[PDB]
């Protein structure tokens, strides 16, 4: 089984224990670690953070301890204008220059592959995404003639039904990618004046309008569209989403006035790292959706939807039963990487729980 784990560049700037450097990553925890977000300048892949070149080095040294560990660099991301990706891929001239620049860059900094994080191509881009993947892979195949291990090519893909149909020719890109990570954790969040869970595993017989907004449906849909199970990786979040209650109602369908208050360390409205949630739980009321099989907690006027060891192991058992390639974890830096916030002095409690299930099966 594969255990793909993302590490984010900006997590280094979090104050106190919140600060996370590649240095803190256990070399034997994940099978693949992806450094989150390279930029594109002059139509060539390039660094993002001022000290990325150093961090790349720190991350890749982990391979000295675990020679089997693979690392990839992800291009794109949320702060990267999709319109920018669109303009690059749409023009053969720009596209070819970008593709040409990747292998040398990856080789120079010690990466074993590239992860495409074009966050949301429109319907006009679907065709160009396919071309980008095909041509990028053809270049990786050609570069391997030089005697080195062929570069890996992966892509992060949203799990939303509409998003998939609109910009992804799954049947086509699946044959060129080494693995596809399904972002099965963005099924809810703010845009609606109601409370809800962003990463439910199952539909939950309750509501009906959105029988497509759960992990099980997304996985089944990808399998139907042509993505081979041995190339599909299910995304499991290590963070939680927070909301500010508009009333004293906390049950399903409770009104919302907006995202929750920022966390002490992550300082981003609407999200909390798992280590922040562990602190939040003290004095909070915990609940769990039996149908969706995911928990949520409330305190004062704050409502949090998250994943714990149990929900995470459950999702791991699920992808195993569906014979998928493995699991993907968004943000090792959002898990209790120090292991000093969530009681048990266990570092990476969420990621380790996933590894445990995958290790059994
Ligand atoms: C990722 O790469 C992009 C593209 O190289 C980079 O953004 C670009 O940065 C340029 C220089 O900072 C911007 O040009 C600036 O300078 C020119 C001439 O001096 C001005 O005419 C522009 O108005 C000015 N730009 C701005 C926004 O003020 C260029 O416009 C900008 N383009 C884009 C699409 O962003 C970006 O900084 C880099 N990301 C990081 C984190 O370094």
């Amino acid at each position: 089984y594969k255990l793909i784990c993302y590490y984010t560049s900006w997590s280094q700037y979090r104050e106190g224990d919140g600060s996370c450097f590649p240095d803190a990553i256990d070399p034997f925890l994940c099978t693949h670690v992806i450094y989150s977000f390279a930029n594109i300048s002059n139509n060539e892949i390039d660094t993002w953070e001022w000290n990325d070149v150093t961090l790349y080095d720190t991350l890749n040294t982990l391979k000295n301890r675990n020679p089997n560990l693979k690392t990839l660099l992800s291009v794109g991301g949320w702060n990267f204008g999709s319109e920018r990706f669109s303009k690059i891929a749409s023009k053969t001239q720009s596209r070819r220059t970008f593709i040409k620049s990747v292998p040398p860059f990856l080789r120079t900094h010690g990466f074993d592959g590239l992860d495409l994080a074009w966050l949301y191509p429109g319907w006009r881009d679907k065709r160009h995404l396919t071309t980008l993947v095909k041509e990028m892979k053809a270049e990786f195949v050609r570069e391997a003639q030089a005697g080195t291990e062929q570069l890996l090519l992966s892509a992060a893909v949203p799990a939303g039904k509409i998003a998939i149909d609109r910009g992804y020719d799954i049947a086509q890109i699946s044959r060129h990618l080494d693995f596809i990570s399904l972002l099965t954790y963005d099924f809810h969040g703010g845009w609606r004046g109601t409370v809800g869970h962003h990463s439910p595993l199952f539909r939950g017989n309750s509501d009906g309008s959105s029988r497509f907004s759960n992990a099980d449906y997304a996985v089944s849909y990808m399998l139907r569209l042509g993505a081979p199970a041995n190339k599909l990786v299910m995304g499991i979040p290590t963070f939680g989403r927070s909301y500010t209650l508009a009333s004293s109602k906390t049950d399903v369908g409770a009104p919302i006035s907006g995202p929750g208050i920022p966390g002490q360390f992550t300082k981003e409205k609407g999200t909390l790292a798992y280590y922040e949630i562990c602190d939040f739980l003290h004095g909070a009321t915990t609940h769990r959706f039996r149908d969706q099989q995911v928990p949520y907690a409330t305190k004062g006027n704050q409502w949090v939807a998250y994943d714990d060891q149990e929900s995470v192991k459950n999702k791991a058992r699920y992808l195993k039963n569906r014979q998928l390639a493995g699991a993907m974890v968004w943000a090792l830096d959002l898990d209790d990487f120090r292991g000093t916030f969530c009681g048990q002095n266990l570092t990476f409690p969420l990621t380790s729980a996933i590894k445990d299930v995958l290790a059994r099966v």
